[PDB]
């Protein structure tokens, strides 16, 4: 199944961060597997609708993950 | 598309009752509220099943509700 | 304990709305015990910074859960 | 009380986090008050040696904002 904004928006907000995650890990693993757990994670805190919108865009969900790598990169 | 009933929604598991539900009002009020769609159709979804089959067919009950919601969403 | 913003941003944000949602709870109940779960739900999809603001400020909390029993309240004929 | 990084050490991984956040949230919500909680959550995924630099330094914290900020904005 795909995950439309009418479904997000049915689930109980306690459930929508969690669907989101679920959906978005195997994607983010699909480019980054080493950091996918933690670019989750980071990726989560953008709001809902802008994340379904990168779960329909793979050059959108490649950019905030490539931005997320370059957040978790430490001072040269 | 088919008319929903009170029978028709009792028959499935509640859940699946708020899902289809959402499936018809997501698109009205994404149209009069793309940004805060996803929000305001969850917060309606709250509202008795009954109540919600007569705003999928009454526009000006359903537009006064979407106004009520974004006034809970407004902060202070 | 009083939850704080920087405790609930410190939270994975799968755990946020939930944390939010047992906080606001109890203090529905205590205003409204009839339809709490369903007030407490409504008010889940507000911003969690306001929500925030909410369970710290009773003014803004009990106008808000009236404004939901509005929402809640069905169309008389 | 100034964080040390031997102080830190000595608590629990998860009560680290917390520590650090506390420190962090009420620097990041002086430059992006309504995005301060998305932003923390999302830094505190940096680790902890990195965080207490960043602590320590206003301009590489403000830096670290800025991906945040970037990671955190719509396509739209
Ligand atoms: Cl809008
Ligand atoms: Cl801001």
């Amino acid at each position: 199944e795909t995950l439309t904004a009418s479904r997000l928006a049915s689930a109980p907000p306690q459930k929508q961060k969690q669907m989101l995650g679920e959906r978005l890990f195997p994607l983010i693993q699909a480019m980054h597997p080493t950091l996918a757990g933690k670019i989750t994670g980071m990726l989560l805190e953008i709001d809902n609708s802008e994340l379904l919108y990168m779960l329909e865009s793979p050059e959108s969900l490649r950019s905030k993950v490539d931005e997320a790598v370059a957040v978790l990169q430490a001072h040269q």
